[PDB]
């Protein structure tokens, strides 16, 4: 089962979470790949059977520059990914006021528009409560793999 792992990151934190996710899901036997700065061409070639998106939110409450263009491309083209399983990890900070993971929510909305089935609730990782987001994502990732396998 091919799992496309997408990331949105300003300073690399969500990207490191995504890379961690790739190793864990691959360890579980999934054909998981992290595709940073992926294009529609790359996803088409990959032919994903599942999606994991790991994204922060910018200070302006938008998806980061390395996920926003792809987001718009997917929304505009709407590939026939209806029914495929998906999950979202949202990196926020309640200190800043991003208590909800804005970028993450926008991805959830895109899943709805595509017909991608959210298999787990979004993981909300908050900098005001953790400094080890990779490690903290592990229990959710364990359940996520179970949802795919599964």
């Amino acid at each position: 089962m091919k799992v496309a792992i997408l990331s949105g990151s300003v300073y690399g934190t969500a990207e490191e979470v995504a890379r961690h996710a790739q190793k864990l899901l691959s360890a579980a036997g999934l054909e998981a790949s992290h595709l940073p700065r992926a294009s529609l061409d790359e996803l088409k070639a990959f032919a994903p059977e599942a999606f994991l998106v790991v994204t922060s939110t910018t200070g302006m409450g938008e998806l980061p520059d390395n996920l926003q263009p792809l987001y718009y491309a997917i929304r505009d083209q709407l590939p026939a990914w209806h029914g495929l399983p998906g999950g979202v990890i949202g990196l926020g900070d309640s200190s800043y006021g991003d208590t909800f993971s804005g970028g993450g929510e926008q991805v959830r909305e895109l899943f709805g528009e595509l017909g991608v089935r959210e298999v787990l609730p979004m993981l909300r990782l908050d900098a005001s409560e953790t400094v080890t987001p990779e490690t903290d994502a592990e229990p959710w990732l364990a359940e996520f793999a179970a949802a795919l396998k599964g």
